[PDB]
C-alpha cells in the first residue's frame, strides 16, 4: 500500500491517509528532507492522523533528523495510526 517510485529523479511516496479513500503522494529530497520531514508532512495532510512513525525492518525507531537518502536505502516500516506499512524503496 507504501509505494517508492523515483520520478525525475526524485523519490515520491504514494500513501494511504486515514481521513481519506484517495490516495496523496509526496515528493520528497534525498539530499535535504529528513524522516522528521516527511512524517510533518503527513500529519498536516491529514488531521486523522495522531500518530505517525518509521522503523527498520527490524523494528527499532528511526531518529527524526536522520536523511530521506538514508532512509531510502533499505526497506522500512510505516506506521500510521493503527497500521503499519512494509514498504519496499528500490535500490540506488
Amino acid at each position: 500500500d507504501v509505494t517508492v517510485v523515483y520520478q525525475n529523479g526524485l523519490p515520491v511516496i504514494s500513501v494511504r491517509l486515514p481521513s481519506r479513500r484517495e490516495r496523496c503522494q509526496f515528493t520528497l529530497k534525498p539530499i535535504s528532507d529528513s524522516v522528521g520531514v516527511f512524517l510533518r508532512q503527513l500529519q498536516e495532510e491529514d488531521r486523522g492522523i495522531d500518530r505517525v512513525a518509521i522503523y527498520s525492518p527490524d523494528g527499532v525507531r528511526v531518529a527524526a533528523s536522520t536523511g530521506i537518502d538514508l532512509l531510502l536505502l533499505d526497506d522500512f516500516k510505516l506506521v500510521i495510526n493503527d497500521l503499519t506499512y512494509h514498504v519496499r524503496p528500490p535500490k540506488r
